[PDB]
């Protein structure tokens, strides 16, 4: 009776950072549930390729720029008449952003611009279309580091995601009687081919992290995709302002199982 | 369709409210539902509607909880999903000043002991299978306190939350996820009528709910289907709040 | 001009489980700040010894019994005039309560009786005195395990402390306009001479726990005593319903420092 | 005597919570360095506390470094840092009505400032092998509101997350880092305003179990606790002093 293949039928979803990682996994999952996907990404090559795969739309965007972000959402609304879903997901974690002791202001500010400012811009743009429409679901990518701190610190990254979480929560409360939901996706660490190789080459480094993850592994991007589809859908109609942790138990755990 | 195709789900308190709505939703995704309930009349009717199995149970008794899961497993071969959901909120459990020991203990027996029994029995079956999803019904009151207190109820749900979290951590490498469903207040035809005849009482609660309304049982059912499924494969030990923004809000929108 | 040796001058404090551990350390600290301490404990030998050291009063009590708990607080109020502070701290962690697979009902229920029912009884009794007096500060001992789960589980203990936390929070909210504050003390693991010897002999068992504690050690009971003195005092006048974590950073930490 | 001899740097120390905290730390024996943007009120606060005023814009790296370097060269060390400077300007409001200059200004003064202040404080505390840092976040880092100041809220969420991480990171170097999260704080201005507009007051107070805003002295008491050895097993804390706000559904009458 319940077919998930039409859960997002006819819904227009904008995804930033959509050409890779959880952004691309999410694009595939929303498309599989019937959504029309607008891929916004800084890379025109991988961006075009993603949109082609999803039978969707590519708009090039630097999410740290107000004009680019407005253009993304405005192009989406002009093309399809509406924006139903916004997955405000673009973010970076560059090597120059590290321990507070060795992280200088250019690194600090660049990460804020691309990770926190971008979410302010993206929410403002999405709301410009969603509010007069009387409906919408916004998912902002924060992180489990918005709730849990680490000795292996990337200090501007951590602050930016804390900012994303608190802003997401407030927006969710603010717009809760205007037909809109806003939620913060807080992923645990996410697996990549590069990490899989690195962890195999350095078991000590891997174990230093895995000992704090009850499930004993990083997330696959498809697992985050499943959560965004849930939040984007009417299955999450009573969920707004959420600290939506998909972290394999990290935030819940003291001593982990063997 | 068929996110839960072939899966066997045991639901306690499955004959009413969230339990019943969840039964319907899991069935719609392909699950076989075993309805465990103290009420044989509504229990049989729910199982008949879901094309499932009704099994009498008193969730406060070890023999009965063990028989519920044993019967589900012997009948269908396995228990994939346990929604340990049965609970009460009797009027004799109220403000701590007026709440006496019989009421205190009855609520602990039915709401907290029951989840220990149900998880112990579910795990007996799930651990050798190497897979399972357990959803325990706590409450948003495990996270938020209220002046309109039912004190044993609140303590029991805090206990459910903490135990759920720990079981989730403990079994995370044995293929079994454990999560605490924490609903906000749930709507009923009765509450809908009461709130209409008494807008002051309604407002006193609704002013703390951003969405401005109680949940529908179907909305909790949607969350349990998510948690029961592989869509939540990286979610365990969760304080899974489905509360319309209650735990997140200071000043609410008009 | 701030002298803490007078912060609780004349205040009457009832401490359950006052003969040992955190309870005893807290008695010393409250007394050092000028309080009159009523030591409620099941053990008359250590109970009397504590009250003698604290220049206070020992009152025998089984905190799992309504009559005994009512007698403890009624005796404190009759003997010293009032109950200003209640530190509802008595609790047990017996070995028969362990992993859920191996934990039978008598152990389950015994821990619920002594750890959770006891806090209901103790709060109900303290409030009988504090409400008419229009003032009071109640501190209930929960645990960091009310917030964080462990694979090394004592399942009834954990449930009991989750129950204590939620009840404390609700009581704190409920009585916030009646001159009373109620807060949950949530200690991390606390050190003992026994534990220090056990960890020295068994570095493996030790590191399995310490790797999740940013401070790198268990708490000393005096550190919890200092938190209770704060919560009992007017220095915590705007703190009620708190999940008051004194846990060396456990609930906050992913990867810990070396 | 709890803070006898300890040197405490307080940004925003010339008014509000910063000033109340200066008085409390002094009353426990601390030496207070008042870092503030206004020299006249700054010197006034320092003179009262028998401390030292250092002029500083906490959004400037060179000025923040000078603040902590001057504290260390004058009194030998920095034992306590209360990184408390922040603003809540009206230009920062609902997200629909908040432009980029307003957004960025609040991030600069509220969040960047805490990164700069922590970097400088830690640089001094690490050699000493001891120190206690208290960063002022807010209860809005934990609870959202429809009456939104969106950059402020974001900045304070950032302050909380960064405080938590630093507290974890430095926990085995004898340093503690904690986030003070105050509820709404009373002022004479607010007090008169809530009298003239009781409907406005009621809209907020119905979410506060204690039924009032905090007095700055109450926050000062919490900072003194965190600054002291009484909080030696507390680090990385979301230290809520919010009258029960983050804990409450239906509030008492
Ligand atoms: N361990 C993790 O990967 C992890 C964990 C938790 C949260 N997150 C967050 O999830 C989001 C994506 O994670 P991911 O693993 O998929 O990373 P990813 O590198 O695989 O994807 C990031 C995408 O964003 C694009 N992008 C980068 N800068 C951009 C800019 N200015 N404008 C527009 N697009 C830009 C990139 O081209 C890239 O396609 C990030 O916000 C990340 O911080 C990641
Ligand atoms: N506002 C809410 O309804 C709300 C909010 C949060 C959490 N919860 C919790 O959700 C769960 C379900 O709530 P609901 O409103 O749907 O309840 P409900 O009263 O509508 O139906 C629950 C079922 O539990 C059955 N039951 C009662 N005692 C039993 C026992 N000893 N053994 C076996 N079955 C028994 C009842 O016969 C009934 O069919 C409960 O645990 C509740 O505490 C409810
Ligand atoms: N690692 C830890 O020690 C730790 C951590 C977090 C929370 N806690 C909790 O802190 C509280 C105190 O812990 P502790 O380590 O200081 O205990 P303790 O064993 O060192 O002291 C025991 C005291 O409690 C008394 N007691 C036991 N049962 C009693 C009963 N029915 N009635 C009256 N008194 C009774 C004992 O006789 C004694 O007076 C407990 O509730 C504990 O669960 C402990
Ligand atoms: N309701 C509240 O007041 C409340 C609640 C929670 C958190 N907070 C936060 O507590 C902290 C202090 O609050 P307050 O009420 O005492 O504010 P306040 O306005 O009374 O004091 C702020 C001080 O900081 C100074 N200052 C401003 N900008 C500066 C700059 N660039 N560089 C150096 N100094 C500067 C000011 O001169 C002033 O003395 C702030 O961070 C605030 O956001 C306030
Ligand atoms: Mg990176
Ligand atoms: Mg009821
Ligand atoms: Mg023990
Ligand atoms: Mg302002
Ligand atoms: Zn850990
Ligand atoms: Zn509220």
């Amino acid at each position: 009776s319940m077919d998930l293949t039409q859960r997002l039928a006819g819904k227009v979803a904008v995804i930033t950072g959509g050409a890779s990682g959880i952004g691309l996994a999410t694009g595939r999952r929303l498309r599989a549930e019937g959504a029309t996907v607008v891929v916004g990404d800084i890379d025109p090559t991988t961006g075009k390729a993603a949109a082609d795969e999803l039978e969707g739309l590519f708009v090039p965007v630097d999410v740290s720029e107000q004009e680019a972000v407005d253009n993304l959402f405005d192009t989406a609304a002009s093309t399809f008449g509406r924006v139903d879903i916004a997955f405000n997901n673009a973010g970076i974690s560059p090597p120059e952003d590290d321990l507070i002791e060795n992280t200088d202001l250019p690194a600090w500010q660049r990460v804020q611009d691309i990770n926190l400012k971008s979410v302010y811009l993206s929410c403002r743009a999405a709301l410009r279309h969603m509010v007069p429409a009387g409906k919408g679901s916004i998912i902002n990518t924060a992180s489990f580091v918005a709730v849990m701190g680490s000795a292996t610190s990337q200090i501007s990254y951590t602050a930016s995601k804390g900012g994303v979480l608190a802003m997401s929560r407030e927006l969710g409360v603010q717009y809760a009687r205007q037909g809109i939901r806003v939620n913060a996706l807080c992923p645990g660490p996410v697996n990549t081919p590069l990490l899989q190789e690195l962890f195999a080459k350095d078991p000590e480094r891997a174990a230093r992290r895995l000992v704090h993850i009850p499930l004993g592994r990083f997330a696959e991007p498809e697992e985050l995709a499943a959560a965004v589809a849930f939040l984007a859908s009417d299955d999450a109609s009573f969920i707004t302002g959420s600290t939506f942790l998909v972290d394999g138990g990290i935030s819940s755990a003291y001593v982990t199982p063997l």
